[PDB]
């Protein structure tokens, strides 16, 4: 059994808790109070191995909070999410990028983008765009819609995959 610490990130609203819900849970959650941050663990097989994840759903994203610098370090994996329908939640993610860089005095942080409502059909962020900037930082890029549940596990088995890879470098 190995065990993988994933963080998700992003503003507020993008789909955080929707993402964590779903994969822990099964179900789609409509209105969940955003200040609400916990960890879920979870057993799952991956690549043959027994996996337990550790995720902690991020609610506030302040810029100075102790337990975000706590939390970024005990942290191993990052998912960066930002929603398809919100340019300005596309555009914190280079904040959210460097903070962690920060924290980790490292460039070799795993992190997977993720542009969240993919199910929404007025997209602001072009997929091009998004996948140019996953390219620029060397990270895989995953749209996934929680309310559908499409690649709500490939993107919490990819940043696994990621930190697997990184742990033999
Ligand atoms: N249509 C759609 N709505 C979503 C999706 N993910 C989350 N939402 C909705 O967007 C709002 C914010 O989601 P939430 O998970 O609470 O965001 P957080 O603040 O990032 O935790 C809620 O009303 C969710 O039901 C999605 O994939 N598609
Ligand atoms: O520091 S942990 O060991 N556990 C935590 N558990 C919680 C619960 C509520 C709020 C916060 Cl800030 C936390 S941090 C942890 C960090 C990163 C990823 C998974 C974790 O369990
Ligand atoms: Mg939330």
């Amino acid at each position: 059994m190995t065990e993988y610490k994933l963080v998700v990130v992003g503003a507020g609203g993008v789909g955080k808790s929707a993402l964590t819900i779903q994969l822990i849970q099964n179900h789609f959650v409509d209105e969940y109070d955003p200040t609400i941050e916990d960890s879920y663990r979870k057993q799952v097989v991956i690549d043959g191995e027994t996996c337990l994840l550790d995720i902690l759903d991020t609610a506030g994203q302040e810029e100075y909070s102790a337990m975000r610098d706590q939390y970024m370090r005990t942290g191993e994996g990052f998912l960066c999410v930002f929603a398809i329908n919100n340019t300005k939640s596309f555009e914190d993610i280079h904040h959210y990028r460097e903070q962690i860089k920060r924290v980790k005095d490292s460039e070799d942080v795993p992190m997977v983008l993720v542009g969240n409502k993919s199910d929404l059909p007025s997209r602001t962020v072009d997929t091009k765009q998004a996948q140019d900037l996953a390219r620029s930082y060397g990270i895989p890029f995953i749209e996934t819609s929680a309310k559908t549940r499409q690649r709500v596990e490939d993107a919490f088995y990819t940043l696994v995959r990621e930190i697997r890879q990184y742990r033999l470098k």
